[PDB]
Formats: structure tokens, sequence, C-alpha cells
RNA sequence: GAAUGUAGUAUGCGGUCCUUGCGGCUGAGA
């Protein structure tokens, strides 16, 4: 069940940097995963690791058409051309080619669910990205409020009109439909609203057969961060351990080749400790993860989840082919 | 996660300079 969130004012969520009196400056990151997680958690309880998982988020446009907007892959450059990671046995290396030059920039946008049922296969049109200023802005609200010194600026995400930020759970766990909750940093609010699953899933989910089955026979799967995962086993690590790979079936790895952002470095606040919760280090969402696997993949469902927090949203991500 | 105040679009500036109410007409006809 997809939980449509409208903001009715600007968001803001708060990045790591303090801001009580003194960082007076506080700017906005896009929204983590824990904390759309406890305003559902809030939610559920109003109504009546959680127990209930929480698949992921991702952002969405409702202009006629109601479509949900993925985070643009690290595998997109920003003229429309994937990159594919090919090695030179000659010289014994591994590198990422777009086959338009060694270098390139990524992509910066977004990515509609119609654009991964084409993008998994290795191919995207024109149509299936989106930029981010269709989406939001990041509006700077300044001086909000002896008190000469307590002006404060804060920057807010904007979303526009017909925008919003849609919350993906599991089928089930019915709660209330219609109502407002509170989410972010300063005390500002959404108009979230229950709806049933988009045909957009539906159709990933009924080809998932196909891409599964090229996988398969390819020898080659390319593995997408829809949100950020913490894929440490002991501390946080970017590197993929086999044995997590290990659990849809994959009997061996020759070479993983991944390509990421800089970490996300985020934490919380136990409410039942009142002290902040131990810092995580993720890697970024919209990372891709390239990997000669042998053997095959016996998952049924499109998507996977990986490392810890998964309940929470964090670790979606699509298995593809390259 | 919670947690303005003070402030005159004012200061100075001549609707002035150059232009003939002129031109033509019998207080006359028997």
């Amino acid at each position: 069940m997809i939980l449509v969130m409208k903001p009715y004012d600007s968001l803001l969520f708060r990045e790591p940097r303090p801001f009580d009196v003194n960082n007076h400056v506080a700017r906005t990151i896009l929204p983590l995963p824990q904390t759309l997680a406890g305003a559902v958690r809030s939610a559920i309880y109003v109504k009546y690791e959680p127990e209930f998982e929480i698949l992921g988020h991702f952002f969405y446009r409702y202009d006629g058409k109601f479509e949900l907007l993925v985070e643009s892959p690290h595998d997109v450059t920003q003229n429309l051309g994937l990159v594919k990671p090919h090695r030179i046995d000659k010289l014994g290396i591994t590198i990422l080619m777009d086959s338009e030059g060694i270098k390139f920039r990524p992509f910066n946008g977004f990515l509609k669910f119609s654009g991964l049922i084409d993008y998994l296969q290795g191919r995207i049109a024109e149509d299936s990205v989106v930029e981010r200023q269709k989406i939001f802005k990041k509006e700077r609200r300044v001086g909000i409020a002896t008190k000469e010194e307590h002006f404060y600026q804060v920057e807010m995400l904007r979303f526009s009109d017909d925008c919003g930020i849609a919350v993906w759970v599991e089928d089930g766990v019915d709660f209330d439909d219609e109502g407002i909750l509170g989410v972010g940093g300063e005390r500002r609010f959404v108009k979230f609203e229950k709806r049933e699953e988009p045909e957009c899933i539906t159709n990933l989910r009924s080809k998932w057969k196909k891409i599964r089955d090229k996988i398969n026979e390819t020898g080659r799967l390319k593995i997408y961060l829809a949100t950020p995962a913490i894929l440490g086993a002991k501390g946080y690590s970017s590197k993929l351990d086999y044995d997590l790979l290990g659990d849809i079936g994959i009997e061996r790895v020759r070479s993983v080749n991944f390509i990421g952002g800089k970490p996300v470095i985020f934490s919380g606040w136990d409410f039942v400790t009142r002290k902040p919760k131990p810092t995580r280090y993720a890697v970024p969402a919209g990372s891709v993860y390239f990997v000669e696997f042998e053997g095959e993949v016996k998952l049924d469902m499109p998507y996977l989840k990986l490392g810890k927090l998964t309940k929470l949203g964090y670790g979606l991500c699509f298995m593809g082919v390259w």
C-alpha cells in the first residue's frame, strides 16, 4: 500500500550538523527513510525496528496521471547514456564504459517506474527522466526570529504544487486513510492519504520474470539502490559482502563493480534512552552494483532488502540486467 | 526531537524668451 504524503507547506529535514543558537544557518537534505518510518509509526500508533516493514519511499508527481519518481541512477550519464563496466584482460583492470569516452557525469534527476521497467533492460527513453527542478526547489527562509542575534536562516524543500512524497508499505497493516501528521525539522506537517498500490508496480511485478530470466541466462546482474542501505557487517562498509548475494541463490561471484557517490552520514534520537542514536554510514541511493554471478537467482520479487534497518525503508534494491 | 528596533524622496529651480489688433474704405449724393 502506497502512502501519499502531500506537504501543505515546505519541509526541512535536519542534517547532522547541530543548529540551536550558533549554527543559525540550517540546510536541508533529502528525507532519510528513518524519518518517514517514524512518521508512519506515529500514524499507525495514532490509528490503533517496527514489527511492520516499509519497503521504501519515492517522490511522485500527480498531473492527471499519478506516477512515482525514483531517484536518478548513478548508471546514467548526463546525456541519457548508460554506463557499462567492461574488463580489459590485457591490462588486468575493469573500467566503466559509456561508449562515448572514459569520463562521464551522472545525470541528476529522477526516473519513473516506466523508466524502471525499461531501464532494467539496459535502455532509457527520454520521457523516462525528470529533472530535479520539476519536483522540488530549495526555498531558503531567512530572518525568522534580547533577540538581536536570533535571526537564523533555514533552507526547506519547496515541492511543486503537483509533487509530493510517497511511502511504499507492504500489503496489509492497514490504518487511517486520510489525515495529517508532522514530518521534518522545524514543526511542519503533510496531508497524507492512503491509496491502492499503483498500476506501475504491477506493471513491473508482472514483467519481473522476463528480466529475471534474462539475468539468469546472460550471467550478468546489476543491483540498483532505490533507498540508501547500511551494508556493513561489523562496522559500515561499501564493499558488497558476497554472502549477501548468497541469499538470492548466487553460487559464486566473479567480479563486483560498484559506482556511487559520497556516503550519507546520519543518526537519530533514541526516545527510549533520550540519547542520540549511534552514527551510521550508508551507501547513497542511486548507486548500482555490477556483479558477475555464477548460478541463478530464485527471487520471486523484483526487489530485495539489503543491510540493516530494512524495516524502516533502507536497502531497497532492484535486480537488473546489463 | 523540542527549543526586530530606529528612518520626512527630500535639498536647490521664475512658464520664460521673441510677436504694432494691424490691413482696405470720400460724411458724401441733389
